[PDB]
């Protein structure tokens, strides 16, 4: 049982009590601070908006319970039960907020507004900052989704210039992350951020998740296909690296096969075993079932050109249009070690001066797609600019002296168009003056209510690349 | 409803085709392997064990299920039915697999095995490695519990050096991380192994997890105090900031109170909002209720030595009986900004290096603590060592060319005491020959049970530093 009450930082249950007197609005906004990653891919929001606030989310044994949690945490009565009991008599414990925010799947330059929140009652100025420790997780989603795109960019930029199309492009980068992540719950958001710019995913926890709060017309948002692991290779003994192989490839002929090749020794398992021993059964597979041969250590990129400069030796290798070589269509690598954006884009100019086509190679990533990220990459931050104490309206912010990048926005805040066609965000209520059109932004959650969605197959649309769109 | 059957890794599924036949047994151990984080602290596995592994975890609605997505994730038919139909129907869907692991909270050098998985029916020779993936996610407490250990042995070694005591210890450093990471149950385990080693979180969720997996004697294994945020100074206008922080103080007068001071100009609020205009309300309290002021931008180091510097020519300052500077008991200093083990070690050793105790200051930490940390940190890693095929033993293990720091261990494992009392792994099965006394890893989960558990009282008491004992 997930309790609202007991899903904030510690500090906030106190801060009722430190707003102005006779204060009845607090009104909150979202950003990605400015401070490369120009751009974020606005993802999640409506996953916690459904999981954790909608609908009736107080009852009075959840205010029970965090009475008691409360009272030893800070071995103190501070909690606030009666603005808590309010909420459950008055508006039968669904919170009476407000939230407006940009389409999912948006693509955003940072410093814009992605999400603003208000409380509609006077009496629940106190909750608007409640929640800003369970929206600020909204980080997470946008920054996996974000960091993904951006190796869609370079996985585009290159498999275009050394293969002439983007055939295949959103298979180029698969989710080997289950295991990486810090919890179930992470894998499952994470997973999905990512299958919003690529439909392969090993983290099967994203299909779910996908499927319960935001929909596809297909049956599955993602796939993926059989593979070793080091596990059925190496159970066969050292010396029978070769049966494990033969037995494995034979066993998925006709679909196709990842098949992890560097147990013992990696170039003279691509030199000696499939080359030499195995070959006939490699190269009279369907270009429908190619085998992927995957390394798994050493120097990433080295490993692939010497990977590669192998096989080019043993299976007949042609040149593409653009002059780029290319393995047959029964023969592929997967590189699924030590991959991260960073990584990516070195191995794959790495490749290109080599003359490797991109579409020789897939990569995987786990780790360096799911868990090494913080909410540091974006500058992804929630904070107060508009409230009316005593009648009056007033625009606020923070500033400091030391750090201008943690200066934050002022007022009711809108985002526009601009005449060029991009985005701004008006601050100080200036959106009012209808010099820019219409708010962009739209109302998503009202008094435990959601009441705009988007299907993961919008996501998709609205998170394509400008070059996929032309 | 989560189902087992899809909580593994995709690939997973299509393992049980590819395995040598006649294979009855697949033994598989975890290490933090050996590659700095030199000991690391066992922590979290007995959530996951009840959480996710116990009692009746393979039904029939959860099989179909299973088959229907695979279908279409795979677009093939490639899932084994009829192996999770044997469990559900010979063992009530419990599922048949023996862990042995070392006592939670212990404190053990890497490369050594820190528990072990084996099938316990030869038709679920497949069942070990199915459950590698959520089993490996035990990486993220015992990463989350080694660091913050770390950063412990850190203000350990400074407030000793600084006061001549370590008086407070488990609460200078404090857990701001709910919002910096990336779930609402990766909050809940990442606080609860801060509090292995810690007493102070303002991540909830890890009291809730503690009280359902773990137990403590106590209500509630961790606590705070009233704080303020930037939005409740900032409510009250530009201009009336000292207006803001004069009701804070007051509305918490008996209480300690931190009270962020950096909205505008933190240099200006210590020395003349605090130092000057409400100095009478911080020089009158209690020590056990002192002000605790909160700068939160700058370069951290040089921030907390220029309130410092401010603080000290405010207010009485004191000399210590090691020679280190100690502002007055009713006003510290806590830095909750842009902590990290590395900038935890700059900034103590910053204020040793200008005479300041200590005792002054404390540490919140957020993503540093529970999001910045990976699998590769210790390289937390799932490997079979062991397997029986046609009814022989084989020690197996791989040795990459290229990288022998990904070389595993083979054979059966056990964990002992050496005779000057380190510890040691002992391969291919010598445990057996018993020349190192007793193994130290324990039944923990065997077919469907949980056979051993630890409170989170005998975690922290297995988690203690040296120096504390
Ligand atoms: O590498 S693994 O052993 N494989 C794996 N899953 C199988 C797999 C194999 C091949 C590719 S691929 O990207 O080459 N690929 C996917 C899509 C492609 N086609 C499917 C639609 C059109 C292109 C087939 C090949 C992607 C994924 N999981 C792992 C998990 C953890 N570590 C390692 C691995
Ligand atoms: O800084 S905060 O505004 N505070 C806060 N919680 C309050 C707080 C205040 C002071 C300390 S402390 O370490 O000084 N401390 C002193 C008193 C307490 N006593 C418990 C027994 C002995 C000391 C231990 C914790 C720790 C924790 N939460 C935040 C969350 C996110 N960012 C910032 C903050």
């Amino acid at each position: 049982e997930f309790n609202i009450l007991l899903a904030t930082d510690s500090y906030k249950v106190t801060h009722y009590k430190q707003y102005p007197p006779n204060t009845s609005k607090v009104y909150s906004y979202f950003e990605c601070r400015e401070k490369k990653y120009e751009e974020t891919v606005f993802y999640g929001l409506q996953y916690i908006l459904n999981k954790y606030l909608k609908g009736k989310v107080v009852t009075k044994e959840k205010i029970q319970e965090a009475k008691d949690v409360y009272k030893e945490h800070f071995q103190d009565d501070v909690f606030n039960e009666k603005g808590w009991n309010y909420i459950l008599e008055k508006y039968d414990g669904h919170l009476p907020i407000e939230i407006k925010a940009v389409p999912e799947g948006f693509v955003i330059p940072r410093g814009n507004v992605l999400f603003t929140v208000e409380n509609t009652d006077p009496e629940c100025y106190w909750l608007t900052n409640w929640i800003e420790t369970i929206l600020v997780q909204s980080w997470y989603p946008i920054t996996v989704a974000t960091n993904s795109r951006e190796q869609k960019k370079i996985l585009a930029k290159y498999l275009l210039e050394t293969s002439g199309n983007l055939d295949g492009l959103e298979y180029k980068l698969h989710d080997f992350g289950y295991r990486g992540v810090s919890s179930q719950e992470t894998a499952g958001i994470g997973a999905s951020a990512h299958l919003v710019n690529f439909k392969g995913t090993d983290t099967v926890a994203g299909l779910a998740l996908i499927k319960k709060y935001y929909g596809t017309k297909d049956p599955v948002p993602g796939y993926s296909v059989p593979a070793a692991e080091h596990s059925t290779i190496t159970a066969w003994g050292k010396d029978h690296e070769k049966d494990a192989f033969e037995h494995i490839v034979t066993q998925f002929s006709s679909v196709p096969v990842s098949v992890v090749s560097d147990s013992y020794d990696i170039y003279n398992a691509c030199e000696k075993i499939w080359g030499e021993d195995l070959r006939h059964l490699i190269v009279s597979r369907s270009t429908q079932a190619p085998l992927i041969i995957r390394p798994d250590s050493g120097n990433p990129l080295d490993t692939v050109l010497k990977v590669l400069e192998i096989l080019g030796k043993k299976f007949p290798v042609t040149e593409n249009s653009k002059g780029y070589k290319l393995l047959p269509p029964y023969l592929r690598v997967i590189q699924g070690d030590g991959v991260d954006i960073n990584t990516l884009q070195e191995i794959v100019e790495g490749m290109k001066q080599k003359m490797w086509s991109i579409e020789n190679i897939a990569f995987g990533s786990g780790g360096g797609l799911l868990q090494k990220l913080t909410r540091d990459l974006l500058n992804c931050s929630f904070k107060c600019s508009y409230v009316v104490t005593n009648g009056l309206g007033i625009n606020v912010f923070k500033d400091p002296v030391a750090d201008p990048n943690k200066r934050s926005k002022k007022g009711r805040l809108s985002l526009h168009r601009t005449p060029a066609g991009n985005f701004v965000t008006l601050e100080e209520g200036k959106g009012d003056l209808e010099e820019y059109g219409q708010d962009l932004l739209h109302t998503v959650f009202k008094n435990g209510k959601v009441t705009k969605s988007y299907s993961f197959d919008e996501i998709r649309k609205n998170a394509q690349l400008n070059i996929e769109l032309e």
